[PDB]
């Protein structure tokens, strides 16, 4: 609470390597910290400027952390202090600590970093004593005694530490690497060509992986998981199996820590060589190296930034002499505070357990969705697929909605991990105007090819529902012989699936089970907390955003007010509204009263007038029937007459038809299979009499992301979870977010 911080102050730090991300985080680590009645002190280049002082510790202002958010790599400062890594120099930094008086220290760092702050911790209790024998009056001592409060905030483009679900930077980095491949892909239409690119990643196979798992690398090489015996000629028989198979380019991507079986580490040049001289292709190596530390952060890196700064300095202010240390981060969505030892001690056993050639230790000290993304990476990788039998169950996927950044990267393992089963896969065109009208083919391993990457909708999604034409789908599905629905869409997906259901009492046929994957750019549908396509709406929001808090205005102070997408969906405008450091973002589900409306401007005015040089004012295209854009405006207008200019923007749906960032192709590739694998089953356990009888629930799912994990629920569970007038849930879980995302514009 306001109280809670009050005779209290903290220091921020930046050490370990720039990570795009960390800036958001001192400022929340800021704002917040002021806001608690605390006060926060910055420390300029990470560990060091601790161990030196005097004027490498400013007290920072809130004006300070203005426009940080947009800002890669760290502002306060980051350097490699190795001093630290002694006592002969922990002593001086602690002494600089009770010199300021401060008893909570926020570190945003790394493995290595969080591992030093660990161990000062720890080595904190001697350190009075000692710097007693001559240091500073005992006073001080006999009044910060077993009070050294530190929170660990990992920011780090590695996604090593573990305990964390997502580091900073990693999707920021994620970006950089996929804008090149994006470019080296889309040009190689001359010769055979054959990049060598390598990637980020210590002893981290991550980046490696996720970034073959959005390109469709070609091979792969990370760490945890060296290639064991003759691959050589795997590789070479692959690239000419492809070669040959028709194809242009191939994108082998290579980990920095890439090892062998016994560890005489794979080389990107090595790589390179053996390509040339067995297959003599034009192979060309590039080895990105600290530009995916580059550019700027992502809409997730600026909103994960923040949350993590606002769960530090909770986290700063609740401790105890009797708490230990702190690293707060994210796991299925929500922030937790772990102990910094334990997640050390094992982030640590992880390379170990990789220095003996115990690699199934590693990969498992790893695991969970890790060795799964390699598992599903492999599959879809493959060059085969199986030979086709008869006694196959076919299944037939679909588009339904409005197009999402995804559509064609979940079409794309549906149908090949379909194909891996030895399924057969009609592909429908035009959601249910599809199984309708009949226009269905068959997908071969080759018809999703390279489909990962590109944007829209490749099949066609149109939003009509299936009901109205019951008659004729069913006609339709017994033809083609579907067994199994696959629809990727948003509301009407879900929706038309429960249509889907009822039809199971008048019809037969529709006696099959479905699965149904959320792409919608609004994050509107039930029983997932993200859908395919936000992401990437939502970075081209936030995106935007900051190429207009710029404008040929003919003279500064200015505001902006712009109309967000999304229906009454307030994710965007919220999300967006944080990562774009809005003072104000208007959504539906938090409503509004002109009692407000107007304490929400007597504000920004009041800062227009100071500090604050542009403002910015975001509107959910329906938070409100009567405060209309035009409304807000003209009374933001109006009442910052003299003080300051204003213009409005509505973004409305900017061809939401672009290309999928990394996450959402991740995502819906991941699901595409998690549905193609769940619904193989479901079909098998709803044969019976030569013909299937899906007439139970469970057969008629949405997958979705639910905290930890995905989760497969029947729609007709999800009914009184939904509010239908409104098209959107009941219960979203980022309404969690808007007061961080008020505090952060100084309210309250
Ligand atoms: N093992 C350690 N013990 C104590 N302090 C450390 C340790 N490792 C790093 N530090 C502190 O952090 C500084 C920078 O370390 P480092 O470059 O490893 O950052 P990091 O958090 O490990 O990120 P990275 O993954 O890039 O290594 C060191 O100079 C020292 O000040
Ligand atoms: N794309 C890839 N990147 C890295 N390793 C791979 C890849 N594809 C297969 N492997 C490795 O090859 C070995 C397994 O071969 P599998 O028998 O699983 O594929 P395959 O059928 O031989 O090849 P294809 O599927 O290219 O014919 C394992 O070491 C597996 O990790
Ligand atoms: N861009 C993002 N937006 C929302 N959540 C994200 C994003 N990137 C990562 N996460 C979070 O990271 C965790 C999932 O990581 P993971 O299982 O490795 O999937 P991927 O392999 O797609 O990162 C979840 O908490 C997920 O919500």
């Amino acid at each position: 609470a306001r109280t809670l911080g009050v005779g209290k102050a903290i220091a921020v730090l930046t050490s370990g390597g720039d990570a795009q991300g960390m800036n958001a985080a001192v400022r929340a680590v800021v704002r917040v910290g002021i806001f608690t009645g605390a006060r926060v002190f910055f420390v300029h280049e990470g560990y060091q400027g601790l161990v030196d002082g005097g004027d490498h510790i400013r007290e920072a202002t809130w004006e300070s952390v203005s426009m940080m958010l947009q800002l890669g790599g760290t502002v306060i400062g980051s350097a490699r202090c190795k001093d630290f890594r002694e006592r002969e120099g922990r002593l001086r930094a602690a002494h600089n600590l009770v010199k300021r008086g401060i008893t909570n220290l926020c570190v945003i760092g790394g493995d290595g970093s969080l591992t030093g702050a660990d161990t000062f911790r720890s080595e904190w209790s001697d350190l009075l004593s000692d710097l007693q024998k001559a240091g500073k009056i005992t006073a001080e001592e006999a009044t910060r005694s077993s009070y050294l409060n530190i929170v660990g905030l990992v920011g780090s483009i590695d996604n090593d530490f573990c305990g964390t679900d997502m580091t900073i930077g990693t999707d920021s980095a994620l970006h950089r690497i996929t804008e090149i491949v994006d470019a080296i892909t889309t040009t190689a239409q001359s010769h055979q060509r054959t990049f060598v690119l390598e990637v980020m990643g210590r002893h981290c196979g991550y980046l490696a992986l996720v970034t073959s798992l959005s390109c469709g690398a070609d091979w792969v090489f990370i760490p945890e998981c060296p290639p064991d015996d003759n691959w050589e000629d795997h590789l070479c028989r692959r690239l000419s199996e492809t070669r040959t198979r028709g194809s242009r380019l191939n994108i082998i991507i290579v980990a920095e820590g890439a090892i062998d079986r016994n560890g005489k580490p794979i080389t990107s040049e090595g790589v390179k060589d053996l390509v040339v001289r067995r297959l003599g292709y034009d192979t060309r190596v590039t080895v990105l190296g600290h530009v995916q530390r580059g550019g700027t952060p992502s809409a997730f890196d600026r909103i994960l930034g923040s949350r993590m700064g606002v769960e530090a300095v909770m986290a700063l202010l609740e401790g105890t002499p009797d708490t230990p240390a702190c690293v707060v981060s994210l796991s299925g969505n929500q922030a937790v505070r772990l102990p910094l030892m334990e997640c050390v001690q094992v982030t640590k056993d992880v390379t170990k357990a990789m220095d003996e050639k115990r690699f199934d230790e590693a990969m498992k000290l790893r695991g969970r969705s890790f060795m799964n993304n390699w598992e599903v990476y492999k599959l879809l990788a493959h060059i085969r697929p199986p030979a086709p039998k008869s006694g196959s169950y076919t299944v037939a996927v679909m588009n339904v909605g409005a197009p999402a950044a995804g559509m064609n990267a979940a079409v794309r393992s549906t149908v090949r991990i379909g194909l891996i089963q030895g399924n057969r896969v009609l592909v429908v065109h035009d959601g249910f105007e599809g199984p309708a009208k009949g226009q269905i083919e068959e997908a071969g391993w080759s018809y999703v090819g390279g489909w990962t990457g590109q944007g829209g909708s490749k099949l066609g999604s149109k939003r009509t529902l299936p009901k109205k034409s019951f008659e004729q789908i069913s006609a339709n599905i017994t033809k083609f012989n579907i067994q199994g629905l696959v629809i990727i869409g948003g509301f009407e997906a879900y929706t038309g699936g429960l249509e889907l259901m009822e039809g199971r009492k008048q019809f037969d046929e529709l006696c099959i089970p479905f699965v149904v994957i959320p792409a919608t750019v609004s994050n509107n549908v039930p029983g997932s907390d993200f859908s395919v396509g936000a992401d990437t709406a939502l970075n081209t929001i936030c995106t935007t955003c900051d190429r207009i808090k710029q404008s040929a205005a003919g003279t500064k102070r200015r505001v902006f007010i712009i109309e967000t997408m999304g229906g009454y969906c307030g994710y965007l405008a919220t999300m967006a509204g944080l990562a774009a450091g809005a003072d104000a973002a208007y959504i539906f589900e938090e409503p509004f009263t002109i009692r407000d409306l107007q304490a929400n401007v007597e504000h920004l005015v009041q800062k227009m007038k100071t500090t604050v040089k542009r403002g910015l004012v975001l509107r959910n295209e329906k938070c409100n029937e009567n405060y209309t854009t035009d409304f807000i405006f003209n009374l933001y207008s109006e009442e910052g007459k003299g003080i300051f200019d204003s213009r409005k923007n509505v973004l409305g749906h900017m061809q939401q038809g672009g290309s999928p960032t990394p996450f959402d192709r991740n995502f819906a590739t991941k699901m595409g299979a998690k549905a193609m694998n769940w619904m193989a089953g479901k079909i098998k356990e709803s044969y019976r009499n030569g013909r299937i009888f899906a007439n139970t629930p469970d057969s008629g799912c949405v997958l979705g992301m639910r905290k930890r994990a995905l989760v497969f629920q029947p729609v007709t569970e999800l009914q009184n979870q939904t509010d239908f007038e409104h098209r959107i849930p009941k219960e979203q879980w980022w309404l969690k977010l808007r007061p961080i995302l008020k505090i952060l514009a100084k309210y309250e």
